[PDB]
């Protein structure tokens, strides 16, 4: 068996521990903790970065992806009617949300998704959340209980709210989530949280049906 | 000549044109020492002076005197003299009433300010209306009222905005929908509204946003 995939294994095992913290040694560090060369790091890095299990900061270093363990999920969600998450990681920014955030889109951002049981159907939730606007959270602060507490938590307070308003036909997000057929009606309602002097710290979205008795809304 | 309560009246209109009381005095009792008239003679004053809108009664409570939109207190709320900018068509208090007595779990004759104020954007004009209560928001003056940002606003008061449930719901244009967005009867809206809360589900604050909702990608058929 290769050797950095012996590495990767050794590393998997540190995650495994919480010992790597989401919120790790870099590969110049991981040469001296291996003794093992660049090009060694390197591969190994590669594949568990396909796995999922980290991801690389360009030019910067390595973070470890948070895991939804129960233990967690607990710490988040107060569970185990309620918030259910269904997706938290680390990548990047990408152009879209590097235009909104005025970041660079190879820059890292935390992105949450959630589901929750409300008055007429499930409703849906994104967040997004730069990386170096939130330093110091580690998984369990991520608590999805009160967004705007959330939104609040990180390096910069909460100073503004901008929000539009859409009704959009349902999406595959929708349906899978929200159970939802292809082309419902849905409200989307699009949160960019600001700090002072105009600063972009967050993004949300949140989808719900827009069925009602009152009326019919006819798409094209 | 001029009756006595109306003497009375105009001298207490005198004190609140040179703002001796103002938005954020003296109670009716206070009033009969003060001008040295009936009880009777004073409450007829102060109907004259409510019936004009220039002061609320506080059930037994007390007076308060209304915000006036002078040129000073718009430039002071907004920063606008004499678009893309926030207008005001809108300044008062009045008694909660039973709708928003038991959002805010307060009492139906308890007083809150409210606020209308309207606004251009892409698709036309939108339209905001905010609720505060006055025992929440004890302190504020008229210029103190600033609706530059509405979170600011919302945590300016007794206690310090926690969390936000909003509903959004799709509704038909009504009159206050007409006269301000330049819509017609039964053009659909986006209705957005706010609850503003304080730790331990205490609601301090309340804010009904509307967009037109008309779009080239669909129509909105209402029942």
């Amino acid at each position: 068996k290769p050797l950095f995939e012996v590495i990767a294994s050794k590393i998997k095992d540190s995650i495994n521990r919480d010992e790597y913290k989401t919120g790790m040694p870099n590969e110049t560090a991981l040469q001296e903790i291996y003794s093992s060369s660049r090009t060694t790091i390197r591969r190994a890095v590669d594949l568990l970065v396909e796995e999922g299990l980290v991801v690389r900061k360009n030019g910067v270093g390595l973070y470890v992806q948070p895991k939804l363990t129960a233990q967690n999920i607990l710490e988040m969600t107060g569970v185990m009617l309620k918030k259910d998450i269904k997706d938290f990681y680390i990548r990047k920014a990408g152009k879209f949300y590097a235009e909104i955030f005025g970041m660079k889109e190879n820059e890292l951002v935390y992105s949450i998704k959630f589901v929750q049981k409300s008055e007429h159907g499930a409703t849906l939730d994104r967040l997004i959340l730069p990386l170096g606007l939130y330093p110091d959270l580690q998984a369990k602060d991520f608590q999805i209980i009160n967004i705007i507490e959330l939104v609040n938590s990180g390096k910069y307070k909460l100073f503004e709210l901008e929000q539009e308003l859409q009704l959009i036909l349902a999406g595959n997000e929708q349906i899978k989530n929200m159970h939802l057929n292809e082309n419902d009606p849905v409200f989307k309602l699009s949160s960019v949280f600001y700090a002072e002097n105009d600063m972009p710290i967050a993004i949300q979205y949140h989808y719900e049906d827009a069925e009602s008795t009152k009326y019919v809304v006819d798409f094209n």
